[PDB]
């Protein structure tokens, strides 16, 4: 019948793996264009480059979290066999010949949409996932054997929008208005090695930190975000930018707490404090959220909470603008997700909301369904996971009006408060020096030295005009 004469149109199984018909066990939709929720990899394969109509949205949720169910070498390998599609037999009339009715059929409304399907899908990768092909050379070798290998007049058109991109990512291996000026408190221009927390303007330090965050989140891929490669073996390869990011926050936050509690005289250590809640004040002017709650880390830290002597004489007007701070966390996030849905460019995102939420993703859901006895591949759960980072990227072109000043920069990026030390050995020396600046009751407060020989009082953080 009607059914049978459609079906073997197509290619037999034993000698084509991609035209097998859609049933409970290969694959299943979720509810226009039909959403997948879960199929084996030769079905996602198959949809990926559907015949009948454009997939946009398949194609890049796809190309973003393929990773997490199939190595890269395996996706080439499956749409090259997806690729090459055999022809039926010919007729005896034309065998003897060609009239080629059903032949030229089937090259027209199948052979040909499914070919141009796999070259947007070597298009969207070689443009949108490059990095692929830098890490693995082998990969790349492949891929242009394959499409310089690639006949026929509708593909040349392809084959050349493809091997530009390729050769513009080998070869890829300002200010709308006025910044202000760059502010100077105690250390002078030049003179690096004086550079500190307390030397250095605080509207200056915010500014220059929140350059460097913005820099560091927007160079962020969403691939270094699926199926949690960043706490795996190769994160390193897989998650470069992401744990530039996380390493920033934690050697930032660190510091912090660092400047905090090694300042063990009293008078000292709130004139610490106060510096850094103004350098909180200028990270919201800026919205930088990010560095927003890493002030708000390192406040809530262990080490730090527990100052009762420090925060008392804290001015209430600062004490109040770190509460405000802290409050965007409370509810889920709620002030924080209305504050940032509230306002304009430029903006950086606090970023480990995202982390979060995708680890309770990644965790919360299972990687296979099972259906009658076999496994398919959770893709809804890849597509939550795309979605998160889709939040992530609609706020990584927003770049701010402020000059970069190098060597800041350089002392930022250079901090490394552990020195040696791992992390939970250093962390537990920060709680006991805590213990030592201002000692659990009913022991008395103790007396320090002066460590600063330089005037104490803030510049503030009203700006030069």
């Amino acid at each position: 019948g009607a059914m049978a004469e459609e079906q073997m149109r197509l290619p037999s199984a034993d000698v084509y793996r991609f035209a097998e018909p859609d049933s409970e066990e290969n694959i299943i939709f979720e509810e226009g264009i039909p959403i997948i929720k879960a199929g084996t990899v030769i079905k996602l394969i198959e949809r990926l480059t559907y015949h009948m109509y454009a997939d946009p949205n398949f194609v890049r949720t796809f190309l973003t979290t393929y990773r997490s169910f199939c190595k890269p070498q395996e996706l080439l390998s499956l749409i090259i066999e997806r690729f090459e599609i055999p022809e039926p037999e010919p007729t005896e009339a034309d065998r003897i010949a060609p009239l080629s009715a059903e032949l030229k059929r089937f090259r027209k409304e199948y052979i040909q949409p499914v070919q141009l399907r796999v070259l947007n899908v070597c298009r969207h990768w070689v443009e949108h996932h490059f990095y692929d092909f830098e890490r693995d050379a082998y990969l790349l070798q492949r891929m242009e054997e394959f499409i310089g290998t690639v006949r026929g007049k509708a593909m040349k058109k392809w084959v050349e929008s493809i091997t530009k991109i390729i050769q513009r990512k080998k070869i890829a291996r300002t200010f709308q208005s006025s910044p202000p000026t760059v502010e100077w408190h105690i250390s002078r221009p030049g003179h690096i090695e004086t550079f500190d927390l307390l030397t250095l303007h605080p509207i200056e330090i915010a500014r220059q930190l929140t350059l460097l965050e913005s820099d560091l989140y927007r160079a962020v891929q969403p691939s270094e975000l699926v199926g949690s490669v960043w706490t795996k073996e190769d994160k390193e390869i897989n998650s470069p930018n992401l744990l530039k990011m996380i390493r920033h926050t934690t050697n930032l936050t660190l510091w912090f707490e660092k400047c905090i509690v090694e300042t063990e005289n009293l008078e000292e250590r709130v004139a610490v404090v106060s510096r850094i809640i103004e350098i909180l004040q200028v990270f919201q002017e800026l919205n930088n959220f990010n560095g927003v709650l890493e002030v708000v880390s390192a406040m809530n830290s262990s080490p730090v909470y527990r100052l009762d002597h420090t925060f008392e004489q804290i001015p209430s007007r600062q004490k109040k603008i770190l509460e405000e701070a802290h409050e965007l966390s409370e509810d889920h996030y709620k002030k924080y997700l209305a504050k940032l849905r509230s306002i304009n460019p430029p903006c950086v995102p606090f970023f480990g909301i995202y982390l979060t939420n995708i680890l309770k993703t990644e965790e919360g859901n299972p990687e296979v369904l099972k259906r009658h006895g076999k496994e398919l591949i959770n893709f809804s759960k890849r597509r939550k996971v795309a979605e998160i980072t889709g939040e992530i990227q609609q706020y990584q072109n927003q770049p701010y009006c402020l000059r970069v000043e190098s060597d800041i920069k350089r002392f930022f990026e250079n901090l490394n408060p552990m020195g040696n030390s791992m992390e939970k050995e250093f962390t537990d020396y920060l709680f006991n020096k805590s213990l030592e600046i201002e000692p659990r009751n009913p022991k008395p407060l103790p007396r320090f030295p002066k460590k600063y020989s330089y005037p104490l009082k803030s510049p503030g953080v009203r700006p030069s005009n």
